[PDB]
């Protein structure tokens, strides 16, 4: 583990590369334009980063369109393919620092995270898809004797991923891991608040033999986005972040040339602690860590903590003492839990929940901005008592702001659990075998943790939204659906 | 059955035009109706309930109020099986019936009606009902500390919006999966196209499909605009034009982001090679491919692409073979050509006919005929034609086929793939790597070779790349459609 | 629901059919043998059942192989194939009557009992195999391009099954169910003890439309088990019976052509209740029902119940109050819930265990030959309470027959459980989560029940041995692996 | 590398001759040992561990031992997968050490031990632990009382004994997916060709493989039969003669009614027909399928069916193909088959071809030839011979081809199914429809279409039908052999 000096002096010898990676090459973006890059941690200007506009995305996809209709990496072999992903990934790791301190300074990751989570999270992925290829394929259907029939997958061809800023480099993979596994081209639109992590894996991706035009990196704001979204040669558009903008991306997907589209979007996700919990410690815990880590910037934040009566004293005092140790501080620091939120817009939309919050519950820890002074965002771990349909309990914050609400009984908890236009996650604590499950299938989200939350990162378990948390899953051969069609091929034999 | 059989059977015939709601025929709220017309001879067949808001309101009530008690749901997999298998029972205990309700209705050959769809309605039905103690979840190969599993669950509530080309079979495509996997269902057929939809309706009441949980809200496009717009609908699954898909998608995501799923049109190219097996079965096969149900077939083979050195003997042998398709009274059981649906859809393909005209060599056909019958006939018609011409480009879907020439198999594959549709393919040869190198290349969701639109079976995936629709109706692969994965992480220390 | 006197009256006036069924018709044996079909109820002469020897065996496996060679059945699609098996299915339901009620005079099975589980059963085994004959396909590989790889199944061509008389129409439809629906022809070799569904259900599937030679049954003594094993003409054999007479058939198998041979042995299934099971009053009951059900003549009879010390005492006396619902009866009786031993041999083999138990343990109820004027083979539900090590609870006795032994925790519980050369099944009873799904998978045995026990008869899940209780699985689509064989085609384009 | 290298590092190497048994090398019982001789030129190579049956007990007891510890079987899915894609890592690290001892001790041409072998090997450890975590288990459609599960469980401690003609190769076929499953392995190579097992035992441990969970016990017929009739072993698979195979069946069943997985003998026919898209290809693929590795494989395409049409022609190419297979020093990279095993398979090769000279016409080779070296070399030898010759019918596992003519494709069928064996066949032909028709007629596990033992790809299940043995290696079906299924039926209520 390297200390803080050790970052702090790396930060300062690190070249940050900020162009466009289209076609297997740096590129300015069209004309000159560039946004700055801005480090949440202190407001350091990091680099200027390429700002893509229509040339740009037009390059880029003309290069991906090339590059599938050509075969150069669609054409290989199964085992090809995933040596090739293997060696990506290998390089990933190789440059683990590098990308950790990227992701760290970029989008203000505590670095004892984005070492552990983040970048090895990415290279896992990006590792389980490829080992993948060769293991699974399609079918020879059970039809007339006459008939040969196949069921068998291809590659859509041209990939659009438009991903957040809360998980830059590990939700970047999650999209283009499978995707590229199946044989398409993939053009990735980063966060303008998230752009370093995915042009340095961009230049690592060429290194590792994956051909030009087949992986490229277009920063920049909303209108690449856009863009991607109603461009006539993308086949394709996956999305992760906030609804508005996935109705939009939707809207121009139908409207343009009726592109698959595939979005993984926010939630208000329950964390039902019962009576007969098997370890309240634990639970407390979990609880803390389920939305205070990574600042609650994160889709998944078990945000509403749903607690039974009997033992909701106790658990509150367990988990104000939890709450301590994700103080904010400098991410840079390997024993600091909770680093920067990630702008001031955010910082302020944030306290703007919480003041909501003091007038409709109780404030039970934290609810404060702090070190200003530095120059950059944070705000403390936060935890009210309320109503199930105030305010913070409804809406998506995405920041540490955790809404407790008291309840009587198991079905009620359930109502109120289910009782939103989200459904991404939930979970259930209880040491009973029939509660477990019966509650388990109850809830209805895409991933359900029982006397767990957010519990490791297993590549086997789709992960996405029920109603209006998105559609489509992440993680497992599922995710490939996204980014394959389905043939029925009937040969005839008389 | 012979034609006077079938013409005294739809004299005796009592049509029900109500609405389906919540286990009742209802007329619409308000009583308002439109005139169901036959295409054969122009009738009125019956007053059809024009539902609305109010019906569409219901409907969706019923459905969500079912799929929450669990009365279909909460049923065992083998007991949903059992009212399935019965409702397809009733079905076919009823064909002659729905048979002629089809085709007074559509103007759908009865030959066809009694050997394709209704038959094609209940083996979709049972064949799903079959399927839902056969299939199951996950375990996880995951962390030993973890109990690991994936599971379906179903969506809901699931909108269904159908079209008139073949009104009974598209309406179970969509309710067969999406009734299984335990989903309450609200169906809302064309205007072109209610009576089928009506009367399976009321026979899976019958069966034991609980009120609620199968509706049928007959009307026009604003009901199943509804549906798409509706706050408490999970899912829609829409078959017909992609014009009116592209809406469809933008509704779903502008109200809830239900789940969107769409089979759309197409322009499918048919290939035919020197080496074909057959050259009389491909050419009976290609008249077939888009004289079949009036060309009203969205995977309809409706460009022909034939090698140079067959072209001349391959086009006599399919005016030969489209001698079979003069149209006539779809009541008479000898008849393979029936009416166009009506006189707007009639006059649509008489102008793609006259564009053909000014474009490309007429070889055979392209007349309306028997316009004193009250009823909407038109022969079928083949063009010669570049690739770029209009009627080579559009889907007309009627009975007009395109025939294109090409030099080698490279080149038919790029005419084939130059196009925003993605339905279906086919290509005719008897070579073995030919065979599966062109039907890897063809970029379309069904490719047959030496065949085309061949059988039924419930095992091939079926729907578009591209333009041509996203998901896939038929298979085990269409129930993803009706249902959500969930991933429960059992945590055991 | 038919009263005692008419189950009476219908069997005075039964005909029974007792030839062999052999390539689409009913025939003697060669030179006129029979056997003297004898029922447990009373010792009534039934029939004389055609004794078959070695003509009456090579002419059904001839007819066999000219079926399925001439592929009048393997040829048939899929869905041609299904609609003669569903209907011998509803051919089976429209005799339900007569098929239970000569499976209860063969037999000695409680007519409650043959109307509800065993004719049900076979039916929905039949029509489950038919109705997955055009779900399921094989494999299209992920092979390199210049190949198209298949992996398909395809018949093993004929299949002989050897089956016991303690499920005799239950079990014969296990091995056949799967074996025809896969394509196969099938020569059924009923028990001597049990021969009669067997023959009859052979008429029915000629009726139903399966071809001449795909379904034969040759009924007779150990000859023509033996013959089968080692016929140079069969492909597969499966057998379920004494672990004795499987160590025979697998040699036999071996030594003649390596015939695939797939068996199905006995059990000493333990049943372990711990202090937080649910409900110890069900509990106490399926226990009863665990040992008692058909005379505890059952492969996967919970014939040993662990019980936790701190409740043994009051578990056991509510097991003796299950017990008092297995007296003894009439099976003709609708009422009655335990029947008659399958005949004095196997009546003084159980005598003999429960002397043992007298010997070495102590006896809790039962222990008693009843009814013995009658002519028939009754012996009271029997429980003792046992060490681990004792002789009753070591080896399988195949009577009403319970060891009750104490232990002091879980892990000492699943060491008992574990310490046998069988492991047909197994359960536990619990409330708690983890103990559950822990124990489970602990448990060394094909079929683990948690809170149940012989619960339902799903088709979906695999029931078969761990170590000496037998190698494969009858029930669910893994069934069909024991008649079909992998095959990979390698089709190179270029 | 060049001939002189190889002949350097030959020189160089040391030979480890001890069993590996419980994370330890160690000597047999009693030391005892028996000689290891090269078949290039009958040189001693190594003294090594000679195992009787206390030595088998103590493998045994090691990986039982193990195997209840959990220190293999308990590990989660990804960390085991690490361990094996390490040891993997370390074959191909000691690529040219494992070549040389393979080449050496069964006199395997270096060209073949260092392309394929090892790196087969390699391949097939690293395939089976990239699938540990990619699929697991079911969630069965079952009532809703119940949460139905279906498992798969290690079977506990598995032997495996393996033949000498690809000794590091087939050790791999069985171990990987044995281990990759959780069980403990113990492998009793044959004592023709202990050398690579023993080594990939001692580089297991180095990666991390745990004491007792792979076991190598060097030695002869009896401690392979220790192991078949073993108390606490409960899975045995076998890969060898069909006439051992019976014994091993025997052994297994009375002793513990352990598992017993076989990979047996074959006479596989290779049908050329007139149609073969490329008849110099198949003719030197045809003459691969039989002189590869000496003929020394269970799936020798030793029965070369050819059409009457193409007979003389297709012979003549045969011939010159024949050619490049002209016996060399296996140490030598430009070599492509080198020697037989052993003195006494060299006679039983001979035996066969005296035979062949009685029954038919020989047409090229039949001599031994280099016996000035002390080694054991026999030419490719091929003969013309009706369908019922000796040769024809039985395994010759010698570089002997029986070549017999058919004139149509009925009959081609017929000869190629007329046989006890069944572990592989191929078709040449350029039609669509013979091609998938004989393919699906051939009873064999793999049918080759247009190609003979056709690259190595781990796919695809190896094995026979009748009598050239049960179960599949290679592929996902492999590990069926070394787990068992579980149903857990969970009722909540």
């Amino acid at each position: 583990k390297l200390t803080l000096a050790d970052w702090q002096h790396k930060a300062a010898s690190l070249e940050i590369e900020g162009r466009a990676f289209i076609d297997g090459a740096s590129r300015d973006a069209h004309g000159g334009r560039t946004f700055d890059c801005v480090s949440p941690i202190d407001g350091r200007v990091l680099a200027k980063v390429a700002d893509c506009g229509e040339a740009d995305v037009n390059a880029a996809v003309a290069a991906a369109r090339r590059a599938f209709d050509a075969g150069v990496w669609a054409g290989l072999n199964p085992r090809a393919r995933k040596a090739v992903l293997l060696r990506w990934a290998a390089l990933m790791r190789e440059h683990l620092d590098e990308l950790s301190l990227l992701e760290t300074l970029d989008a203000g990751k505590p670095i004892g995270d984005t070492t552990t989570v983040d970048v090895p999270g990415a290279a896992y992925c990006v590792e389980w898809f490829a080992e993948a290829i060769d293991k699974v394929g399609g079918e020879v259907a059970p039809a007339d004797h006459h008939l040969v029939g196949l069921v068998t997958r291809e590659p859509v061809g041209v990939v659009a991923a438009v991903v957040p800023w809360n998980f830059p480099i590990l939700m970047a993979a999650w999209k283009f891991g499978p995707a590229l596994a199946a044989g398409n081209s993939v053009v990735l639109k980063p966060s303008e608040k998230s752009p370093l992590t995915a042009i340095r894996v961009a230049q690592l991706a060429f290194e590792a033999g994956i051909p030009a035009g087949v992986f490229n990196v277009v920063p920049g704001a909303g209108e690449p986005g856009k863009l991607l979204a109603l461009h006539r040669d993308v086949d394709c558009i996956a999305f992760t972040g906030s609804t508005a903008v996935g109705k939009l991306i939707m809207q121009y997907a139908a409207q343009s040339n009726l592109k698959r589209a595939w979005l993984e979007l926010g939630g208000k996700s329950p964390n039902i602690v019962l009576p007969d919990c098997p370890d309240l410690d634990r639970a407390a815990q979990t609880a803390a860590g389920a939305i205070f880590y990574n600042m609650g910037e994160m889709c998944t934040a078990g945000s509403r903590l749903l607690v039974h009566r009997d033992i909701k004293d106790a658990f509150i005092e367990k988990l104000v003492a939890a709450a301590r140790a994700y103080v904010p501080g400098n991410p840079l620091d390997p024993s600091v839990s909770m680093g920067a939120i990630v702008d001031g817009i955010q910082l302020e939309r944030v306290l703007g929940y919480i003041e909501a919050g003091r007038g409709e519950g109780r404030l039970v820890t934290g609810g404060a901005r702090v070190n200003a002074e530095t120059g950059g965002f944070y705000v403390e771990p936060t935890v009210f008592e309320v109503k199930p349909d105030a305010k913070i309990a409804r809406e998506e914050i995405f920041g540490p702001v955790l809404s407790v609400i008291v309840f009587d009984d198991v079905d009620e908890a359930v109502r109120i659990a289910n009782d939103t236009e989200y459904g991404l996650a939930a979970a259930v604590w209880t040491s009973n075998l029939t509660t477990a499950h019966d509650v388990s299938r109850r809830l209805r989200a895409g991933t359900v943790w029982v006397n767990c939350y957010d519990e490791g990162g297993d590549m086997n378990f789709p992960f996405g939204g029920y109603k209006q948390s998105g559609n489509g899953r992440d993680k497992s051969l599922h995710a490939l659906e996204k980014y394959t069609e389905l043939k029925s091929t009937l040969i005839r034999l008389r």
